[PDB]
């Protein structure tokens, strides 16, 4: 699992065309304050010990930042190793479950299989901006 | 060398604190209309060959998209295999430089070595986000 830590003042985004035959997500769009966006790839060999400790940091991060709010937001771009559709939507259904566990704030898992606009107005200080690996 | 190719209906940019104890590039901010923004990792071992790929590729994609205008935005966060600063400076340099003789449109360097607040406005279409890797 590849992730990128994006310390937003504001997000939105809006699904456009499907990205797969049968995106498993229905369409949509939303829009945010303070968030921590969480650009999320997820890879081949990625399983339940790999969410834990990715729910795990996010939670400790965000406590860091003091935000309230974490988007997880489907990104297939992050590296080179992706899991298959299927298992990729599978992984971050536990993600989102994992992270609730783990963090008091609000949790928005974006659509997955769409091709989507977006913007972000991402914060400039030091740590407003970080990668993140997990493996098993 | 990763790099990640964002068709943006606009994007900007302000350097913040230094990242580096020495940024090898003056500080500033810019704001942009339509543009191929490119997140630029320079990797360990991007020499000649790696540059001229990307310049090729940075110029026929943006062909392809019929854009105009192309920020090389270095980005530290797009893989684990970073050059050094120096040389990653070097190859940002030589990668602006290649560009100009591919591609005819308007290239922005952005600044090397600051924290960075950025705004954008990423397309929605089915090639506005793509990754690349280049190596030699
Ligand atoms: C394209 C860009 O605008 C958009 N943001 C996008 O990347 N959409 C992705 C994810 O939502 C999802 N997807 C497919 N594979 C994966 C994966 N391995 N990990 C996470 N998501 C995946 O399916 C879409 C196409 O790959
Ligand atoms: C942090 C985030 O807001 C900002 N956008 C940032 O990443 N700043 C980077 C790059 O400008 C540059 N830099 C250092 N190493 C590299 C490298 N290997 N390749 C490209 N740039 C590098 O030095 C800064 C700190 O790593």
């Amino acid at each position: 699992m590849r992730l990128l830590y994006l310390h937003a003042d504001r997000f939105e985004y809006k699904t456009v065309k499907p990205a797969l035959k049968n995106p498993p997500d229905p369409p949509g769009e939303a829009s945010f304050g303070e968030a921590l966006v969480v650009f999320t790839t997820v890879e081949d060999g990625d399983g339940p010990q790999t969410v834990m400790y990715a729910a795990s940091d996010i939670a400790s991060h965000s406590s860091r930042l003091k935000v309230t709010t974490v988007i997880l937001y489907p990104y297939a771009h992050l590296s080179s190793r992706l899991a298959k559709p299927m298992a990729a939507h599978k992984r971050l259904i536990e993600l989102e479950g994992a992270l609730r566990t783990k963090f008091p704030g609000h949790v928005h898992r974006a659509p997955f299989g769409w091709y989507k606009s977006f913007s972000i107005a991402c914060k400039g200080h030091p740590l407003a901006e970080l990668s993140r690996s997990f493996t098993e």
